[PDB]
């Protein structure tokens, strides 16, 4: 609460996440089949949805199409766990060891595999829900209730409980070294992650708009997120920003729906908060939303969530199987060869 004005009052509701006493962790995975044509996808996500039907499966998992680069996509799961007994139970099911870690790709496949599985210590975590939604993330599952913190610069920071305590810095201090190319397809390789690295979900659900909203939000507010998203992912050295992905959500037979997010990583949450307050792409996004909001009398349908965690090197498991060298945190930081 180090940042919060004097004489806080926030003109808009906001809801977050507010954990159960017995909850340490969250589990936090994406499982992703990358490819040139989703034809050659549809197997492996076949056999990856009838296994989160488990007993041990996730809490909640979300579907989502990523349009890289160089015309590759990513089909990507989003799975939530709220214990991580249960997760590595879930990945000890013989059903789940058929494809687990891209056992089931080839070196000359035409598909590649890959997995970022984090564990999140609650201390760690926070969310942040424009309205009373039960649909966002963990919110399928954890219990939300109404905050005011938020609507100011380092109400993301102060919503952390362990920011009362450390100032949440990457051991490798300012500067995230420029991405290299390295040589990943045909190939297993793991990136080990330094300490205190960002993870943010920031979400966007316009389903429940009405036309006139829905048409406000996709000609003046969406470029503005889209052009965000490729500075980002062009700028990783000036941003801090490791990572960034623009993906649209699916019904889980594939179909794109009215929803998307932002998944990206960065080197500590203080580059996250220097990209969001002092860039001119996100205060792009937050004027085009403004303007939004006053042409609709400023009450939304639109629905806003992120959830945001500050991770451990240990707490971080990075694995791409055959896949392009842009793919995640590949061009950063410590690769091993796993066989
Ligand atoms: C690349 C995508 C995005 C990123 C990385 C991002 C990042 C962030 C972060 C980290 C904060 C919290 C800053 C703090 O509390 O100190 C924030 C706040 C905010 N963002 Fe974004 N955001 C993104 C997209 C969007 C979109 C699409 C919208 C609206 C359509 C939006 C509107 C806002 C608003 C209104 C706030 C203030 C929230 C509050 O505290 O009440 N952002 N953003
Ligand atoms: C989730 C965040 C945006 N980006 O992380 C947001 C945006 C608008 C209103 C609220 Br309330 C929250």
């Amino acid at each position: 609460m180090k940042n919060m004005p004097e004489n806080h009052n926030p003109q808009a509701n906001a809801w977050t996440a507010e954990f159960p006493p017995e909850m340490s962790y969250v589990v936090f995975a994406q499982i992703g089949i990358q490819s040139k044509s989703l034809d050659h996808a549809a197997e492996h996500l076949g056999m990856m949805k009838k296994s989160f039907d488990l007993r041990t499966g996730p809490k909640h998992v979300d579907r989502a199409l990523h349009q890289g680069a160089d015309g590759y996509q990513d089909s990507i799961f989003l799975a939530y766990w709220d214990e991580p007994a249960t997760f590595k139970s879930w990945v000890a099911d013989p059903e789940v060891q058929k494809w687990w870690s891209g056992k089931k790709i080839d070196e000359n496949s035409p598909i590649g595999y890959w997995s970022e599985v984090t564990t999140i210590p609650i201390d760690h975590f926070e969310t942040l829900h424009s309205g009373e939604n039960y649909d966002n993330g963990v919110s399928h599952f954890v219990p939300i209730k109404h905050t005011e913190v938020h609507e100011y610069w380092g109400a993301m920071r102060d919503r952390m409980p362990v920011s009362a305590s450390s100032d949440l810095e990457s051991p490798l201090g300012l500067q995230l070294p420029e991405p290299i190319v390295r040589e990943s397809f045909g190939k297993r390789l793991k990136v080990t992650a330094p300490d205190n690295i960002c993870l943010i979900r920031t979400a966007q659900n316009w389903s429940k708009c009405g036309s006139g909203e829905r048409e406000t939000y996709i000609g003046l507010v969406e470029p503005t997120l889209i052009k965000a998203n490729t500075f980002l992912r062009e700028n990783a050295s000036e941003t801090g920003c490791i990572s960034s992905k623009l993906v649209y959500e699916q019904t889980h037979d594939g179909e794109i729906v009215d929803k998307s997010c932002v998944i990206g990583y960065y080197l500590s949450m203080g580059h996250l908060e220097r990209w969001t307050h002092d860039h001119p792409t996100h205060k792009a996004i937050y004027g085009t939303f403004y303007e939004m909001l006053k042409r609709h009398d400023f009450k939304t349908e639109l629905a806003l969530w992120h959830e945001v965690s500050v991770l451990q090197s240990k707490d971080i498991e990075l694995i791409y199987v055959n896949c392009h060298p842009s793919t995640g945190f590949l061009p950063f930081f410590e690769v091993t060869e796993i066989q």
